[PDB]
């Protein structure tokens, strides 16, 4: 069947870490203070890039034990993601930010269904209270094989999906990234909302759309609260 | 098919830890005593929140190696759960409470006119005070989406028929087991959390096994790991951590 | 279909550990001797409980890297399993017994009250055999569109299980099985523990049973652990470095 | 059905490592400098082997947390791979290159569809900006069993695959290695490109070919950026 | 359907380890020399057992990161495997040989007094070949819907295996297989060990066999480990830092 076609924007890194609190507590106070200052100077550089419209980023603390902090970073090139990851890992604070999970993808718009397009391809991440991230595949199993469907069938299934999503306009903003050939699943799904319950409302409602019911295969789900840089010192205080 | 609609209550955290006994034994006695005091002061704050009907909590020791202790916490906001876990992780005792497993969810009632949020029994279930039973059981689950066993493709009517049989089986365990179902689609790795409370641990086995012969569980149930534990009264904490 | 009914006995803990030999070697000799004596005093308490018919236990060393030692403990309450686990972990030796795997279950058998029948009582509250070898694995019964054990009629399940029992009876006097149920208690639906003085019989039985329809069509298996009995009088020798 | 037949070339090792930055930072500067010099002397031996047309290699930094660096090594014998692996692990730098993932395979050409053949069997790895690696199986499940299809059925499916691949001529170079009997999947797929987006475009378009849609079973995907040896010192600077 | 019957020989341990190079480098030279000598003395005991025809062993270095070294050990009893494992873990070298993977099985010949035939005995109690290369992986046979190996008749399974044997005999003189059975003993149903002086033959054979119906329709495979022989006279050089 006819392959879908995409427009592609910025590369995206989701970098999840666990905080080594017991080790952090043993670090002398002035060294913790210097590590927090060093980290915030790094983020200052990211903010400069964002203000110049050459990238975007967001920082969230993650609920539960799967992760404690998320750095979501969008850049025009894969090399810039490698350099930002490397610079972060060389900070003192990163010695206490243990690997938890990561995702490499690229902002994607598809063929199924201008300044407005560019705002989506090169998104400034919203400053919402909450974030949700999970990866997904579309199933290739028996009669539930998305990639064997005709283009017309896939278009109609996506139309129904979009109708459900439009009900959550003004409540949730989604950034879909494509990762076929780049990471372990086929898409990254990032949701932003000021009400975390809307993540549950939207995703559960969509599970009854036929495209999700028959073809969705989901990875792990991460939910978090925004970490304003002015709260970093407080958050890491011990 | 028609999407299920939900009533949603308090946010829920299941926080499971393993105890680092070998490291705890090397900590000087007075530092252990201070760590236990500090932990109990934290829980005292949770008890105040519960007495004010603004949350609930439960603490259980877990049998086997998957975990040693469970803190189950209900709060009106996700932020409050995050603040409680951060405060816990900043205690001295938490340095010896190694991560084992966790679960993030919301208390959920289904739709399987009056506003249900105003109904007394609904409010009692949406914002529950957790029972102080001898035993607890926790596991997560999904409903299957495979071939002709696809729960989410069934009509609303078909799903209601299947759930009526489930409820009939569950009502046989009235007065023996209380369930708290939380929803986690969009929040964690499975679709629901199932927490059972009972004064007789065998009832966990009796209920779940009997329910496995109801078609909804037999045909659509997909289960994660099962955690079973015994209640840890706060007055026993010092004794439990004594070395 | 009609739900199966079960008879339930003692709670069961399978506690598997790996031995941290490299760390154990650095512990001074007299501290190792003290640790062994402390462990043996704990086991002496378990033996007292068994002699009073209020529980049972078995200790086996496990072949391969999945585990090195197994403590199998039966008690009348879940609380006692928690207390025994906690007491073991507070010993010095336990600092060198790293977690490997564990299983929590209840001894299970599938008008007169069966709980008053002598043979039922002997199986629900069993004294564990002191055989040369042990084998443990957990299992589920399949729930798939084509073959779903829990959707079968009671009569279909009974027929499948009669054939199973016919195959097992051929191994009478060669292998003793203790089946525990773990629905609602652990990650699989049953625990299977086999005891025999000839480890080959584990292979003979399980492989033959795999051609019974109940196992071929519905068996879903976890990991298999095989071990050799560790008499307490050999513990010091086993831990000698 | 009729088994496929293969021509086989050099053995291939994909050796993925994570960098232990926190430990590297505690090593004295002159010892870090010596470690980098020792590593570069080892790579100099690899370059000599390649110039003599007795093997090939490539070094890439990997984005995300699955790995930080990839050494891809082609040699005529499995023993030579064992020896290179052992020599690398005996360097000081390797103490800070923690195991992440590895793959053992052999360059393979099939009979589905001379100097040119030898240039494919014994390839000089390209110096492209980016690399992508993942392993795969072909499905044996239900009605989708590749190995029970006839030879002619498989040839037709592969003809369509090749037609899609030729559209990416001059943009992506693939090196397919076979690993049945040698590692956990059936093939290794390595893609080289100066445009990382082409990995996504190619792999995603190929997922709509029937052979990939119905039979592809994929492992983890690793994507990286070339590490010139003249940049190693800078990359490891702390 | 009719259960397969087996002739069974020596028990088999596959013990895979990763080498802790960074820690080994910090051990003083004379202690590394002592550790190597102690290890070689242990292997000398194994060689004595083999020369007396009471067991066999092989040592290979494994390519890639899944493992670095393989000890494959055959003994008449499970107890002896457990004792060899324990004696190895108590050597100094073993402190730098981290667990990677293990497999417990028993040499198996199927029926698809034999124990006195010399040729049967050479297969039940094999002297492991000293080939350049080794390959190991475990496998199951599928039990899924209407592709269920254990539901086939004895005659159906025999015919499928006849075709398998036809493909294998083409690799006579190039590859030697040792099949062990592990139902009831480890996590899969069989262990497959291949020996060859040409590692490519592992790929040629396994890939060609994947188009036989028994492998195509019923084969379920675990991880594959491939290695190069480690002569004892090379151990010192291999561990030299």
């Amino acid at each position: 069947s006819e392959a879908a076609q995409t427009l592609d924007g910025w590369y995206c890194l989701h970098d999840f870490r666990t905080i080594d609190w017991s080790a952090w507590k043993t670090l002398p106070n002035e060294e913790r203070e210097a590590a927090i200052s060093e980290f915030l100077a790094l983020v200052d550089q990211w903010e400069t890039t964002e203000s110049e419209k050459q990238g975007s980023h967001a920082v969230y603390t993650i609920v539960g034990q799967k992760a404690d902090i998320l750095f979501m970073i969008l850049r025009p090139t894969l090399d810039e993601l490698h350099e930002i990851e490397t610079a972060l890992n060389k900070t003192k604070l990163a010695d206490y930010l243990l690997p938890a999970y990561s995702y490499v993808s690229v902002v994607e718009l598809s063929n199924y269904l201008i300044p407005e397009v560019r705002r989506r391809l090169y998104p400034i991440l919203p400053k919402t209270n909450y974030i949700c991230f999970y990866p997904m595949d579309k199933r290739r199993q028996g009669n539930d094989n998305w990639y064997m469907l005709s283009m017309e069938q896939r278009r109609e299934l996506m139309r129904a999906h979009g109708m459900t999503g439009r009900k959550y306009a003004g409540k949730v903003t989604q950034i879909i990234t494509g990762s076929v050939g780049l990471d372990d699943f086929e898409w990254g799904v990032t949701l932003f909302s000021d009400d975390a319950l809307q993540f549950k409302k939207l995703v559960y409602e969509m599970r009854f759309d036929e495209v999700s019911a028959r073809f969705g295969e989901f990875g792990s789900f991460f939910v978090g609260t925004r970490l304003p840089m002015e709260n970093v010192s407080s958050f890491f205080h011990v």
